């Protein structure tokens, strides 16, 4: 069931935003780990004297990495005068967001086609209000309310090369970088109590429940029009024996935030040689692999879709297979970017569901906690 | 001319630990783009419920990025009862330091023959005390008085594997990298007068002026008895045409830091051969290059030290030549470390001096800055 019920017109995702502490250190890591290309910059050597931002793009994925400076720098500013290219961007909110919760998302940002007519729309039907539409160079219109946590929902429109003020990078300094990501498929967030914050979301988005098919979580999916924006929500289940993920997330992230962000890729098995390549010089590390009972019950589960090399193929790399009844789903799951147990990357790929794929097609893997447990032990024996 | 009036016995440099926001991704930018070995780590792996400690080594250099946690993790420790491996370590302080310097060096440790007594001989003689002598396990000593800004000098004594407290790295995620680094020669500061930091530091270590052989910089050399232990420091040259480099770095750090740290390779073109592989895929940048009339004007002041084909190496990657009167010293800097104009890493080699190799030999580079000037209008022609 789809009742298409979005308030105002959504594209697709747009970018992510990370704050952090040191954004060419983060940025450069995040580079050679995921194969993203350096695009643009907006920072003192473009005359932004307020904040350093750098993008990386692979294909449609945008991961932009935000820094203040000294707020010495433009003390002299106005808002009226900023030097800034982002102006949402405030000095003391990123100390203390970045503070507060170290490394992480701060804002999710999705394409719409009237970013002012999206904000007021969205304010009217109860979204708490973070910075007002702006007008960039009068070509792009920016504006932001919560989601959760201390994460924004940002909205972006374009009249008719980033953002006005980022200039394109240079490419000498520009390597392309590619291991096969492609797109933003989903973003997870993790809140104290599911209820409350789906009625909110969705109450001012209009977003529809996605609808899916004891190991610590509840959760839900709220879909856009066309489902291609994904937004799961996940809450802790308490007093179970093994303590729950969502509730050690909450504790080092001093509350609410963004849990994991899920990239598709146009060839999991290539993006995780890729990946796997660089875990141990700079890049990222992934979960512990599934013991090889996991990898004898997928003949049974999905044997009419990967072939037996392609099953000995995932056995090699970690991946796990999901089914849903319209398509299939291979995901595999980094340890977390940062310091803290909090946020973490998923790398994708979907098979079926062909009309163009149809998004959230295989659902979101929910099935593999049960197998993983079984699997494991099976394999205790 | 060599007083050897240290006044306390004083080894070797020990070690260099920079704070940030979060360690692990500065960690891992740095071991790419350096070749540095991840040795020993202090996190919550380790019970470490206070700061995230990551020690990267090559050769005998030893750089340790350090993070912290959420305060609440520790809500219920005391001094007593810490669960941290760096009893000097403060939350407070650590994210002070970083909102107001960004990313740079905290701590510039070098080994003594007693901690508490230089401690204590120090501090009798001027130092401002910092973190008291503190005896870790029975087996190591550790005590912190300020050098400049907010950088301390750390004393590090030893009875008798980094720290306790400190797990070495499961060598599965310990990669063995290795571009050719080696120790750490010399480490920088940049202060605003020379002459009152010159004398509070040589006032309690004893350290004698090492002596040398318009450009923006005043500077002075610090050494210890052998003078293995080098701590050179500039001050701003005001009025100037060209402005200070030294005046933008306190501008820019808000006030008094580390400048740059030297790193004594063992074979500089192959260390700068693979720098330069990795500089735009997750590693390092280098300054730009100097014109071939710098490396046309080589061959008369130092062919009798290097080839013809050393020079043109010299010309392909972009290393600096300098020479005093006991031995040569090539020399090159990358682009700073972080987003701000600030801390910024020199790899150096020495040639001469020979007894074992005394410490110094060649200088440091200071007629390069004329020399480039030169070259630099030669070739403008
Ligand atoms: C330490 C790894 C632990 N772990 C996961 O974290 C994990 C995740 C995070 C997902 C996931 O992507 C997801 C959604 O996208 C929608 C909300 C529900 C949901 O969980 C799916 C399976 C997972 N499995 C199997 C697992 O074992
Ligand atoms: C943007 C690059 C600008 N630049 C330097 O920064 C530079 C430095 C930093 C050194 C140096 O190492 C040093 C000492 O170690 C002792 C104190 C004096 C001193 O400066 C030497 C030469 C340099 N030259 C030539 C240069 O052009
Ligand atoms: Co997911
Ligand atoms: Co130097």
């Amino acid at each position: 069931k789809n009742p298409k019920s979005d308030k105002f017109k959504v594209k697709r995702f747009h970018h992510i935003e990370f704050w952090c502490g040191d954004a060419t250190n983060v940025a450069r890591r995040f580079s050679w780990g995921l194969g993203m290309r350096f695009s643009a910059k907006s920072d003192l050597s473009t005359g932004n004297m307020v904040h350093a931002s750098y993008l990386l793009t692979s294909g449609d994925l945008r991961f932009l990495f935000t820094a203040p400076y000294s707020p010495s720098l433009s003390a002299g500013e106005i808002k009226p005068t900023t030097t800034a290219s982002i102006p949402s961007f405030d000095h003391g909110s990123c100390r203390s967001f970045f503070s507060s919760h170290g490394l992480g998302v701060r804002a999710v940002a999705i394409e719409v086609e009237d970013a002012e007519s999206a904000f007021s729309i969205s304010v009217a039907n109860g979204a708490i209000p973070s910075s007002p539409p702006i007008v960039l160079n009068e070509a792009v219109t920016i504006a932001e309310v919560k989601l959760y946590g201390d994460v924004v929902l940002r909205y972006v429109s374009y009249k008719a090369e980033f953002l006005p003020g980022f200039e394109r990078v240079e490419d000498a300094s520009s390597f392309p970088l590619d291991y096969g990501i492609r797109r933003l498929d989903h973003a997870v967030g993790n809140v104290p109590e599911l209820g409350p914050a789906l009625t909110y979301v969705a109450g001012f988005t209009g977003f529809h429940q996605f609808a899916e098919f004891e190991s610590g979580l509840n959760s839900a999916v709220l879909a856009s029009n066309d489902e291609m924006v994904l937004l799961p929500i996940n809450e802790p289940v308490h007093g179970t024996k093994r303590k729950s993920q969502i509730q050690t997330y909450l504790e080092h992230n001093e509350g609410a935030g963004l849990q994991h962000l899920a990239l598709m890729s146009e060839d999991i098995f290539r993006t995780l040689r890729e990946m796997r390549k660089r875990s141990s010089i700079g890049g990222f590390d992934f979960m512990p692999s599934p013991p090889p009972t996991y990898y004898q019950n997928l003949k049974k589960r999905v044997g009419d879709v990967l072939s037996d090399d392609q099953i000995k193929e995932c056995e090699e790399l970690g991946i796990l297979v999901d089914r849903d009844d319209q398509g299939t789903l291979l995901q595999i799951f980094t340890k977390p970017l940062g310091d803290r147990p909090t946020i973490f990357i998923e790398i994708i790929q979907r098979v079926g569901c062909m009309m163009y794929q149809s998004g959230g097609c295989g659902g979101f893997g929910k099935g593999n906690f049960s197998e993983l447990f079984k699997s494991i032990e099976e394999y205790e024996k």
